[PDB]
């Protein structure tokens, strides 16, 4: 390794953005941005592997540069 000195755009997107994954819902969730029983889609949405929060496929670009920040509660 130890290569790669330079070669790359300009990384202008957001500082810690979500990152969520295409997975099934056991429960009906709510979104957090359109507040919406997620259950459309079989329950098919995307949940953040850092917060654990559930958005519809077209709630992730409103929070696509979103400091990812959620509690812990339970
Ligand atoms: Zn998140
Ligand atoms: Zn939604």
């Amino acid at each position: 390794g130890s290569s790669g000195s330079s070669g790359e755009p300009p990384k202008l997107v957001n500082d810690k953005p979500h990152k969520f994954k295409d997975h099934f819902f056991k429960k009906p969730k709510f979104c957090d941005v359109c507040a919406r029983m997620i259950v459309l889609n079989n329950k098919f949405g995307l949940r953040c592997k850092n917060c654990k929060t559930n958005i519809h496929e077209h709630c992730q670009s409103y929070v696509e540069m979103q400091r990812c920040s959620g509690p812990s509660s339970g």
